[PDB]
């Protein structure tokens, strides 16, 4: 009866983007916010998402302290009015918020729909009953509160992720109603794979209805791989719900994996019939993958043994603040992928829809984390105070606490995403010590998950294993998990592995090395928690700085590499984030406001350890590379004195995955050096330099201005890669570098344009801190500027006079430009005092 074209249209119309045409006002009058025909002339008209804190100036007296990035919170209201189309009058209406930070209240036409404490977990409300008859307009009012301190990192404030509207028939697939399982995949993979699908269907009508479900699987952006599979027609009574199911068979599916960068994804199409009429249709993304994990060998995915080469990530995007954005998150996860990362940990909260989708699309395994605390709390205004309180969500189950409800809904939201393979039910929970309360809580939380989903490893990240020999009552908590996460506990691994030979162990959080891009200090030393005044609020890009409880990249990686029973690690952190500026943590009269832990700075510019990791994790066949550090501008006595050795030479180091690297200074060879080849005690091959603690090759080079060039060669002496560093003259010009020639004209897509301070020959001046002023013309919108410098107190956003400015830091920074909905172009022009100006143009229009 109904066309495939029509079913796709129904699917498309089922969900709309609801981000547009909101009004915002900080400290607005409650009664004014929720009331109809209110005076919004005093409010800011905007499109969501919108993190209000990122527009503040830094405040040394912020109750957030520097750990929260010294950007204030407070309270505010967002307000939207909308009319249902005539044809949608009797339809079910659901409003989904991907994240609101935090402690929120939603009002529809004057009445309180729900109060939702969690600042990161997605929540939705059926608002059908709160709507007007006959189609007069409705008022959505959202109140968001960030009372500080509520966070150990920058949170942002408000509606920082998308909001979506679902308009469905009275008879429909409930929110998160789809379950897709492939329980015999390993066995069936070379033939027909049984795909067990389940739909929770609800009948919100007051009449009884006859119900049939019809399923089909298709390749995402590909063709159908099944026909239609029908369920038996059964009665669904008024105000009742039921689970339908079916088995579909897919022949030799392409298996989702981290081992390529465009893994195979599938979608289940669900068609719902109400008395033989197609009334509801839906798609659900999933993949075919299987995995196994043993105590002594670690992890394997579709039968291929791998290690988690992983990073921890906070949610902010530097100059974007907490505003989640598809392009921003894609950019960052693609960068992680380019580094050889195959796994992410969403530290320490539920992820956005963007993150989860992009992980599935790029082939990144995900640990999704529910809690940074249990009933104890870490910060006065964090989640702890809500953990054991009864959930008041209208769809909460009897006896559900917020912890129960929030854990359950997170798992229901993500149970079909192929990228997720671990659920974490806590990071460094101090209360989880093995006492009767904590033991009862771990079992309860494990079971909440298991009642939804048994296919993924339940875990926690625990730093308790680093104290003494690692033992204690917390071992009783670990015994209840599928896999035991070790925060910074490498030193006790041997002993703990001997004690618990059945544990699946990995590094849930490692390193916490601290680094500032382009800054260098005492390369000959390892520096522990070095935060003296002589450091000038910077840390060393040689990667020789680490916090008291931390390890260098080399120390934390070599240990992982050498032990098969330690399945991998999630480095703290993959990128910098606003807040937590250890080792100047909560020294609030100091200038620092953002992190040093990132492999990549907040502006998306990699620090040198990026290439260290790339050299270890990306095969010489996939991407031959060689990367040199430090810079070659040593004219400054102060800078050079901190770096030069006792003979005044500069330690020049190369990371490479090649067999050999030869360093040249101004055309003249300083020697070919060869990586030592070694094997792990279980027969895996690896390369190192002069000793076990050096993954680079080093030359002590006496300082002559000019050019360092490194030639990387395969075993047969064939050149496979080059890298070059040139001494720069004095600043002469600002140069702009486009990442994109064009982006989509959807008002959502954006582009990153780097600016560099260059000398007259076009070399980057690696020490340059020049102020740059920006002009934008055409069909675009500036939405951020950044240089990643931790000690900077510069605005990420427009100045109070509407201007856009930012200093270079160590030669570089970035400007971020969002598209509009009009096709055309925009031109970014950059100016700096007494330097040559430059412009670039980026086109906008059609999406790929
Ligand atoms: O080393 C910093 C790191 N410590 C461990 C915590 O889990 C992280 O959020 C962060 O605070």
């Amino acid at each position: 009866a109904v066309t495939n074209e029509e079913v796709n249209q129904m699917i498309e119309d089922r969900k709309v983007d609801f981000n547009q045409n909101w009004y915002f006002k900080l400290n607005a009058n409650s009664k004014e916010a929720i009331k109809p025909d209110a005076d919004v002339s005093t409010w800011k008209k905007l499109d969501l998402p919108y993190d209000w804190s990122i527009f503040n100036d830094f405040d040394h007296e912020s109750p957030a302290q520097n750990e929260g990035g010294q950007l204030n919170g407070g309270e505010a209201w967002y307000r939207k009015t909308f009319k249902l189309d005539e044809k949608d009058l009797k339809k079910n209406v659901r409003l989904t918020f991907d994240g609101v930070y935090m402690d929120s209240q939603v009002y529809v036409n004057g009445q309180l729909v729900g109060h939702y404490p969690n600042g990161y977990n997605q929540f939705s409300y059926d608002i059908t009953k709160y709507l007007q008859k006959d189609g007069r307009e409705n008022v959505i009012a959202v109140h968001a509160v960030n009372k500080q301190p509520s966070s150990r990192w920058y949170s942002g404030s408000g509606i920082y992720r998308d909001v979506t509207l679902q308009v469905t028939d009275k008879v429909h697939v409930e929110k998160n109603g789809t379950t897709i399982l492939t329980p015999k995949l390993e066995e069936q993979q070379h033939g027909k794979v049984e795909t067990h699908v389940t739909s929770k269907i609800v009948n919100t009508d007051d009449k009884d209805h006859e119900l049939v479900a019809e399923y089909q699987i298709v390749e995402r952006g590909g063709h159908a791989v099944t026909g239609l599979v029908r369920t038996a027609s059964r009665t669904l009574k008024a105000h009742e719900s039921t689970s339908l199911d079916a088995i579909l068979e897919v022949e030799r599916p392409k298996l989702w994996t981290v081992l390529n960068d465009k893994p195979a994804l599938y979608e289940l199409i669900t068609r719902v019939y109400r008395d033989g009429q197609l009334v509801d249709a839906k798609k659900d993304l999933f993949g075919y993958r299987y995995y196994h994990w043993t105590p002594n060998e670690g992890f394997s995915l579709n039968g291929e043994r791998i290690k988690f080469h992983g990073v921890s990530l906070h949610h902010d995007h530097g100059a974007l603040g907490a505003e989640e954005n598809y392009k921003a998150e894609y950019r960052r996860l693609k960068q992680m992928k380019e580094m050889g990362v195959n796994s992410i940990r969403t530290t320490h909260n539920p992820a956005s829809e963007q993150t989860l989708q992009i992980a599935a699309e790029l082939g990144l395994l995900v640990q999704e984390e529910a809690f940074d605390t249990w009933y104890g709390g870490k910060k006065p205004y964090d989640y702890g105070r809500f953990f054991e309180k009864d959930a008041t969500h209208p769809e909460a189950r009897k006896g559900e606490k917020w912890s129960d409800f929030d854990l359950r809904t997170m798992v229901e939201r993500g149970k079909n995403n192929p990228a997720i393979f671990m659920w974490s039910i806590g990071n460094e929970i101090g209360e989880a010590n093995g006492d009767a309360h904590s033991l009862a809580t771990v079992k309860r939380l494990v079971k909440v998950i298991k009642d939804v989903d048994k296919t993924r490893y339940v875990t926690m990240g625990a730093d308790k294993f680093r104290f003494g020999n690692g033992s204690g009552g917390h071992e009783k908590i670990a015994d209840e998990l599928d896999a035991v996460g070790f925060n910074y506990s490498e030193d006790n691994y041997k002993a703990l592995r001997a004690k618990h030979p059945k544990w699946l162990i990995y590094g849930s959080e490692t390193s916490s090395a601290t680094r500032t891009r382009g800054s260098y200090y005492r390369p000959e030393r390892e520096l522990k928690h070095s935060n003296g005044p002589e450091r000038n609020y910077e840390q060393s890009d040689y990667g020789n700085d680490r916090v008291g409880w931390g390890k260098t990249a080399t120390a934390s990686w070599t240990f992982d590499r050498d032990n098969a029973g330690y399945a991998g690690q999630f480095i703290w952190t993959g990128t910098d984030y606003i807040g937590e500026p250890t080792p100047w943590h909560n020294q609030n009269q100091t200038p620092v406001k953002s992190s040093y832990f990132g492999i990549v700075d907040t502006a998306g510019i990699p620090k040198h350890d990026f290439y260290l990791y790339q050299s270890q994790w990306v095969s010489v066949k996939k991407k031959p590379m060689v990367h040199l550090l430090p810079h070659w501008n040593w004219e400054n006595k102060e800078l050079a004195s901190k770096v030069a050795d006792s003979e005044g030479k500069i330690p020049v180091r190369a990371y490479s995955n090649a067999s050999s690297v030869e360093l040249f200074l101004n055309g003249k060879s300083l020697g070919l050096k060869t990586f030592n080849k070694k094997q792990t005690s279980d027969g895996r091959t690896y390369q190192e330099g002069a000793n076990a603690n050096e993954l680079y090759l080093e030359w002590k080079v006496a300082y002559q201005p000019g050019t360092l060039e490194a030639i990387a060669r395969d075993e047969s002496g064939k050149e496979i890669a080059r890298d070059k560093i040139t001494t720069a003259g004095k600043p002469a010009a600002v140069r702009l570098i486009k990442e994109d020639h064009a982006i989509a004209a959807d008002g959502k897509d954006l582009t990153y344009i780097y600016y560099e301070i260059v000398d007259s020959q076009g070399n980057v001046v690696p020490t340059a801190n020049n102020l740059v002023r920006f002009q934008l013309h055409g069909q675009g919108q500036l939405v951020g500027v950044d240089n990643g410098e931790q000690a900077s107190r510069e605005r990420y956003k427009a100045q109070a006079d509407g201007s856009w400015i930012r200093k270079a830091f160590n030669g570089k920074g970035v400007a971020i430009v969002k598209s509009t909905e009009q096709a055309g172009k925009f031109t970014l022009t950059a100016h700096s005092d007494l330097l040559k100006s430059n412009q670039v143009t980026v086109f906008t229009g059609k999406k790929e």
